[PDB]
Parts: C-alpha cells; structure tokens; sequence
C-alpha cells in the first residue's frame, strides 16, 4: 500500500505515514496575489543553466524526472531570497487529466494545466541527501504551464516519454537544455515550504514564476499517456499527480515585483 494519488492512497492519506503532512510549512499553497507583498530586500534572481548536463529520464511511478549530473558546479540558481548557491539536480512536472487542473500551486485559486519543478540543493550542505535535513536545504523553481502554443524546448522530453511509459523505466537523456523551458520574465513569488510529495520534508524555499509557459494540447496529452503502474500491470494513466493547496498558516508570500 504505497502512497499515490488515488482515493485510498492519495493526499488525504499521506499524513498517516508522514505526519509532517499537517505541518507548519507545507506546500503547495494558493498564491493570493493581492496579499503577497513586494519585498525590496530580494536580490536579483539568477538562473544559470548554460552548463547544465542532463543524464537520464525516469518514470518513478509518481511523475517523470529529468536528472542532471550535479557532481560539479554547473546549472545553479542563486540570488532572489536565496543565500548562497543552489545546484540543479532534476526537474519534473505535475499535471491533470484535463486542461482545467494539474498545477500544485494556484494563483488566486486558479489552477494551471501543469507545473514544472526545477529542484536544486544548497551547495553548502555537500549533497542532496544532507540538504534535505536542513530548513534551507532546497530551492524549487516552479513554472506554470498553460495550454496554447507549443513549447519547442519541451518536445525532446515529450518524444522520449514513450520509452519510459511505466514505473521503474529509465532512458538515457543527455544534452537536454532546461533554458528552453523558461518564460521571458523571472518575476516571482517566494515563500518557505516543503516537498509536495512524501516525505513532504520542510526544507524548501519556493520560487514560483508569475509568467507561465505555453505548451500545446498535443504535448500535455502525451504526458497523460504515461502510467503510474509498472510494466505488465493494469494500466492506470499518470494524470492528476498533484497535491492540492495546503494551509498557509504562519507564512507570508513575498513578490519580487
Ligand atoms: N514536488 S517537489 O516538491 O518539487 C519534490 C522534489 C523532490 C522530491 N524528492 C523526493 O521525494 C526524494 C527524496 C529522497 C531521495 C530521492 C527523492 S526523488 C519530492 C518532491
Ligand atoms: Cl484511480
Ligand atoms: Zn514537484
């Protein structure tokens, strides 16, 4: 009985195995744009993915991860609300069964068709493992996806999904440039939160971009052909792998603009 997104193992069940699910800084959250306050103490956000080196793509049964080689100082996120350098380790998405839902964070309660998560770990902690043991161990750059024009830079990811249809499958995925998934503006909202899937650790500084990227109906449709199940098992389409908004509690969302 592994955690998932179904009625008997979904988000409302997670707290049993992971009590932190009802924690004080859980993610995602709804972003009330009117209550969010401009923070002049925020430094310019810096996304340097020019030297990024992807290695593999994996269907972990919850989503698919494009993993990067993070053994060296390459692909880093810094500035903004961050202190120090955060290194990119992987990115994945959360999407719905329909265009009307799929994102984890919401803006004034609006749900986007999907949400891209670029995961980074604070380099002062040595590696990802030790980082997730710190309050400021991770930084996730979230980008909303809406259905409209295709995103050229996402097609290579879309075309390899057929090779990792089921849980546990992975494929080589080198030379993929994540810069092709970024919108024009780096305007963002930021707040302290957690991983949105078990173990739901509260080590994340969330940076959610205001400008969403557009993806075609065809592209998101292929995301929906993936499977939660493993090869040879009954097919359960990988859709609606998002956690709903959680209580903001004692937190303030800051705006960079
Ligand atoms: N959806 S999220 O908040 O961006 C997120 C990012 C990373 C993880 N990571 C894990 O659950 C994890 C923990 C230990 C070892 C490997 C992994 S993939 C979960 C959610
Ligand atoms: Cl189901
Ligand atoms: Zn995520």
């Amino acid at each position: 009985h592994h955690w998932g997104y179904g009625k008997h193992n979904g988000p409302e069940h997670w707290h049993k195995d992971f009590p932190i699910a009802k924690g004080e800084r859980q993610s995602p959250v709804d972003i009330d744009t009117h209550t969010a306050k401009y923070d002049p103490s925020l430094k310019p956000l810096s996304v340097s993915y020019d030297q990024a080196t992807s290695l593999r793509i994996l269907n972990n049964g919850h989503a698919f991860n494009v993993e990067f080689d993070d053994s060296q100082d390459k692909a880093v996120l810094k500035g903004g609300p961050l202190d120090g350098t955060y290194r990119l380790i992987q990115f994945h998405f959360h999407w719905g069964s329909l265009d009307g839902q799929g994102s984890e964070h919401t803006v004034d309660k609006k749900k986007y068709a999907a949400e891209l998560h670029l995961v980074h770990w604070n380099t002062k902690y040595g590696d990802f493992g030790k980082a997730v043991q710190q309050p400021d161990g991770l930084a996730v750059l979230g980008i909303f996806l809406k259905v409209g024009s295709a995103k050229p830079g996402l097609q290579k990811v879309v075309d390899v999904l057929d090779s990792i249809k089921t849980k546990g499958k992975s494929a080589d995925f080198t030379n993929f440039d994540p810069r092709g998934l970024l919108p024009e503006s780096l305007d963002y909202w930021t707040y302290p939160g957690s991983l949105t899937t078990p173990p739901l650790l509260e080590c994340v500084t969330w940076i959610v971009l205001k400008e969403p990227i557009s993806v075609s109906s065809e592209q998101v449709l292929k995301f929906r052909k993936l499977n939660f199940n493993g090869e040879g098992e009954p097919e359960e389409l990988m859709v609606d792998n998002w956690r709903p908004a959680q209580p903001l509690k004692n937190r303030q969302i800051k705006a960079s603009f």
